[PDB]
DNA sequence: AAATTTGTTTACTC
DNA sequence: GAGTAAACAAATTT
């Protein structure tokens, strides 16, 4: 099922965040120092960071992907080194 | 080329 | 409204 109770930042048991895909994005770019992240190292955050995203990567994704281009406050912008994600406090 | 991750789109269960 | 599902074009790497 999903969270038993009001742990925090444990990532140690498979147990489902009780967060949306948009929050969680949003968290990842704002702890990179320059507040953008690729969209690879998205995928190394969510894996990092919570065991239930470490089983079945197809699922979540294309949810990843299905939720940045579809919400205004995430833009792609091209760097040196390749196209990253950054988010619009607005 | 051709392979394949990387991004935009409309619509189904719940 | 979100979580999946698929379908398809665009970047980006083989």
């Amino acid at each position: 099922p999903e969270f038993f109770h009001n742990m925090d930042y444990f990532k140690y048991h498979n147990m489902r965040p009780p967060f949306t895909y948009a929050t969680l994005i949003r968290w990842a770019i704002l702890e990179a120092p320059e507040r953008q992240r690729t969209l690879n190292e998205i995928y190394h955050w969510f894996t990092r960071m919570f065991a239930y995203f470490r089983n079945h990567p197809a699922t979540w994704k294309n949810a990843i992907r299905h939720n940045l281009s579809l919400h205004k406050c995430f833009v792609r912008v091209e760097s040196e080194k390749g196209a990253v994600w950054t988010v619009d406090e607005f």
